[PDB]
């Protein structure tokens, strides 16, 4: 599923991401924009052989099982395919674990390089929330 901007903001809020770990909703929407262009089915292979999955590009090296990332962990206790569903619950719940892990939203490279410090409230502007 390819979400619209305000549609994703609403779903993230319903799933408890707004202000989670202190990160306002616009941070999460901006991260999803630059990680996946709001496409739940996005996948991208990393040089190390791991793969990123879903709207927040969560990596099989630590967070989910894809069966093809040797030596990796599965800390969200999910198949990586769960991160591709049109329902964002699994991606949100796993993101909550990631952002609690120590480095906050810096875990998302696109967030650090493209969202951090910017006017992230623009990503929720106009949305009925
Ligand atoms: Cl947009
Ligand atoms: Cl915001
Ligand atoms: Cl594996
Ligand atoms: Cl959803
Ligand atoms: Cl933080
Ligand atoms: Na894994």
């Amino acid at each position: 599923k390819v979400f619209g901007r305000c549609e994703l903001a609403a779903a993230m809020k319903r799933h408890g991401l707004d202000n989670y770990r202190g990160y306002s909703l616009g941070n999460w929407v901006c991260a999803a924009k630059f990680e996946s262009n709001f496409n739940t089915q996005a996948t991208n292979r990393n040089t190390d052989g791991s793969t990123d999955y879903g709207i927040l590009q969560i990596n099989s090296r630590w967070w989910c099982n894809d069966g093809r990332t040797p030596g990796s962990r599965n800390l969200c206790n999910i198949p990586c395919s769960a991160l591709l569903s049109s329902d964002i619950t699994a991606s949100v719940n796993c993101a909550k674990k990631i952002v609690s892990d120590g480095n906050g939203m810096n875990a998302w490279v696109a967030w650090r390089n493209r969202c951090k410090g910017t006017d992230v409230q623009a990503w929720i502007r106009g949305c009925r929330l």
